[PDB]
């Protein structure tokens, strides 16, 4: 039994927006192979209730789904199973715009009409691209895009895979370009969970140490994903990088975590400093060649 | 467990499509202590634009309306009927007949006008303490749902009942009686008809009689007196008492010709799903089962209208 009970209305037309799509998508059969057509495929559903089910709900909204073809098919080649994905989003409200699912699984992300364009306008690349590598990449791994009106208003949101682990503490964030320079600012330099950046990051001597053997995939994996996002003419995205200190955790274990659902964690090496779990995606592609080499080196170098 | 709604006519889709998705919605939805006068003047109404997708059996676009969706769940539950078995009825497979049945034969799907819709509205208040207070025993319709679907910007109203026939039981013969003293028959056209709807003079003119033995007899006319009198305290006039005969034996038969066709639970129901069925008189001359329920209810008043209904109906059995 789902209420939908969430601390403001967008959220639970959310809710009960991704609860609906998934349950209709269960009554579609999956196809051999997808077509152009669901590349400019939409559901949409307009919801006018009187006098009914407005506890939680609005009583007039409407929730649009993009391309749900294409996103239940990037959902699997994820290994993501859409129970879960909708379990994620409904069993309870999600929690801070930029929020995460209340298992920290999902980050849910509001966007743009122009990014919205933008997705549109990668979308049959990108796909491509997740089958070529098997799923297996540091790009933003989008599950779902969504727009939704409510008081007359219409807000455009993206589900991802949370970049950082979903029951482990991140103790750093390091937004990182490799360009110019770019510092972390005085009003946030303070805050709990500090948005560092490039300069911040050398000027610190942070290195990560996760062997030879775990640089090896990741490096081979970054090219091969910003020469994609240059092939495409996009630039502007920061490598996110969380650090997670294990022995300050202590003050079910410490460092464990579950591969398939961490998808971006990485252990620490053995001939290496402190104890700790990195975790490190590409974010922010909604939008070259310079842009990329260069973004593609300054990773390489903290490694 | 897919469920494609696939059907011979879009219409259908939807309306698979509608009950399956408001049964959904509403179970997601706590039961309330008491149902709340706005619950009677409520409703849900869903519109879907699809755009190249979900193509094959719905319609890229239409709209579904459920009527006062909490009294009907009620309703449905002082019927004995579970939510989900309803929806299964419904949505498992295409009804088949407007006038359709579930493919199972357990509800019946009636096509009715703007007015009937509104009628349900005028008397629904009413009609639910009735069947609060008779705790679900009555030969009138039981309702379970009221539908507007919209499909090619065509509006058509349903209503979903409890099928006045058994749902594993034959009918062999039917009428539609209402006592009226004008003349009442069966047409030369529908006489020829597989299962001919007589009426009025045809049932007295074949010396017809319905052997249930007195104490159903009983129970029979003491539900047909309250219900009669509901009608009549409403302006409720017209309605009809379908009768349905369904002969044990010729069934045996039947069935017995079922199988060896093929090849190249003893006249009994359950009370709690075949409601209107009664069995024959253990003195009757051929062993029967009856289904008798007041049916269309959406010079002569209501009153006396009620009243002749009410003392032929009383004639019809013994
Ligand atoms: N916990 C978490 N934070 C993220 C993730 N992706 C981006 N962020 C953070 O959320 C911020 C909001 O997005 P942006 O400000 O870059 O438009 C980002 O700057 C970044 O610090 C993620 O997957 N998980
Ligand atoms: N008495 C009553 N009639 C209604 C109500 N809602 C709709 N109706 C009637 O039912 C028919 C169809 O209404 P519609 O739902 O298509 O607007 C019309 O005759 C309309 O007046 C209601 O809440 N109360
Ligand atoms: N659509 C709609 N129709 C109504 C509503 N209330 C009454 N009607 C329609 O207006 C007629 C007159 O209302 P009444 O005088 O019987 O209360 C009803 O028989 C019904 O057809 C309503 O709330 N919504
Ligand atoms: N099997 C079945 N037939 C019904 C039921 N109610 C009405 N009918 C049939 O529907 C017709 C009467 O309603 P009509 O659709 O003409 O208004 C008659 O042919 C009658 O036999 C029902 O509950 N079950
Ligand atoms: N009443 C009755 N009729 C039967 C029986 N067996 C066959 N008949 C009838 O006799 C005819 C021949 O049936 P058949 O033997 O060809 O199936 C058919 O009209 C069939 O309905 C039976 O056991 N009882």
């Amino acid at each position: 039994v789902k209420l939908f009970r969430a601390s403001e209305p967008i959220l639970s037309v959310l809710m009960w927006g991704v609860n609906h799509t998934i349950n209709e998508l269960s009554n579609v059969p999956v196809p051999v192979m997808l077509m152009p057509d669901d590349f400019k495929a939409y559901s949409k559903i307009k919801v006018d209730n009187h006098l009914f089910n407005k506890e939680n709900l609005p009583s007039r909204f409407k929730f649009k789904e993009y391309c749900p073809m294409v996103f239940r098919n990037l959902r699997e080649r994820f290994g993501i199973d859409d129970q879960d994905y909708q379990n994620s989003v409904t069993r309870s409200a999600p929690i801070n715009r930029f929020l995460t699912t209340y298992d920290r699984r999902f980050v849910i992300k509001t966007v743009s009409s122009e990014d919205v364009a933008e997705m549109h306008n990668i979308l049959k690349k990108y796909h491509q691209f997740i089958v070529e590598c098997h799923g297996n990449t540091l790009l933003p791994q989008f599950l779902g895009m969504y727009r939704l009106t409510v008081d007359g208003v219409e807000t455009y949101m993206v589900v991802m895979r949370n970049v950082f682990s979903h029951r482990l503490t991140v103790h750093r964030k390091y937004d990182l370009k490799g360009s110019v320079a770019r510092e972390a600012s005085d009003k946030e330099k303070a805050k709990d969970l500090p948005t560092f950046k490039d300069n911040d990051f050398l000027n610190e001597g942070q290195k990560l140490h996760v062997g030879e053997e775990s640089k090896k995939n990741f490096l081979e994996k970054l090219k091969r994903d910003v020469e994609f996002l240059a092939q495409l003419k996009i630039m502007d995205y920061s490598l996110l990088v969380g650090i997670h200190d294990v022995d300050r955790a202590e003050q079910f274990g410490p460092g464990e975590f579950d591969p398939s659902v961490d998808v971006y964690a990485m252990k620490s090496h053995e001939s290496s400093p402190k104890k700790e779990v990195y975790f490190m995606a590409i974010i922010d592609i909604l939008t070259p060649e310079q842009y990329s080499k260069r973004f593609n080196e300054f990773m390489s170098n903290i490694l």
